[PDB]
């Protein structure tokens, strides 16, 4: 009933305004989980379960998008302490995260870097199926099941759940947040996600982050500083176009000729994370 006997506490795997992270142990079946805690007053969005009682928005939305699609990094369990919070996620046993691999690697291979970015557009597809927009999505927030090949979308406590009217409050990262919320403050759940999405795209292809002032994003000039092919080029740009409705939709970039013919996220392993 506890959690102190029902985990295992292990290393603090990281900590910031999420805020603490730890690895743990579930002890009945020895099963790799991840803990985290978060104070009461730390807290922005709360939000209410079915039964009616105060819990974090990002609980809400955890257990909107746990069940039971391998994209997504599940909510176990969580537990209320008087002045904190306790969250029990799932944690893959090898793993490292998409920041870490691509420090690690360089701008990656288009083949690897399809195969991710297919990953994550069926993920944050998920979320907007389950009405959990993500509001995060960057190269910390994605982590590598090394031996599977598989992609997990980790920290909600951005996130919102998914509307069709403007957003005019935003908690996410600067250089990955689009033109509009810059300039005016307010935007739209999915083409904000899409400009994310060019963001990252950039990132992996190239190894950096395309922008880094406020400036260079209301501009949105994509200045190639790897060898990145025509295709892959045109995706990007088209995510990153400055007018909202002129980025595509999901279909569009599942569909765009570089999405064609991706690995299986097994072979993906075995040719590239082997
Ligand atoms: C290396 C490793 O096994 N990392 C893991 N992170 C999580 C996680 O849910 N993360 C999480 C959940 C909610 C908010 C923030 C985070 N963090 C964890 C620390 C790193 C940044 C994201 C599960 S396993």
């Amino acid at each position: 009933e506890p959690l102190e006997s029902q985990y295992q506490v292990g290393p603090l795997l990281g900590s910031g305004g999420f805020g603490s992270v730890y690895s743990g142990i579930r002890v009945s079946d020895n099963l790799p989980v991840a803990i985290k805690h978060v104070e009461k007053d730390r807290i922005s969005d709360w939000g209410e379960l079915p039964n009616g009682t105060r819990v974090p928005m990002e609980v809400v939305l955890l257990k909107k998008v746990s069940s039971g699609f391998s994209g997504v990094i599940r909510l176990l369990d969580w537990f209320e302490r008087p002045d904190s919070f306790v969250l029990i996620l799932e944690r893959p046993e090898p793993v490292q995260d998409l920041f870490d691999f691509i420090t690690e690697r360089g701008a990656l291979q288009e083949e690897l870097a399809r195969s991710f970015f297919w990953q994550v557009l069926e993920a944050v597809r998920h979320c907007h199926n389950c009405g959990v927009l993500h509001r995060d999505i960057k190269d910390e927030n994605i982590l590598i099941d090394l031996n599977r090949g598989e992609l997990k979308l980790i920290d909600f406590g951005s996130g919102a759940l998914l509307k069709d009217t403007v957003y005019t409050d935003f908690d996410g990262t600067r250089v990955y947040s689009p033109p509009e919320w810059i300039r005016y403050h307010r935007y739209h759940g999915r083409s904000a996600a899409v400009w994310s999405l060019g963001i990252l795209l950039y990132d992996m292809v190239c190894g950096d982050i395309p922008f880094e002032h406020d400036e260079e994003i209301i501009r949105g000039q994509v200045f190639f500083r790897q060898r990145v092919s025509s295709e892959c080029q045109h995706l990007i740009r088209w995510c990153l176009a400055l007018r909202p409705s002129d980025r595509p939709t999901f279909e569009e970039i599942q569909n765009h000729p570089w999405m064609q013919d991706v690995l299986l996220p097994q072979e993906t392993a075995e040719i590239h994370l082997h």
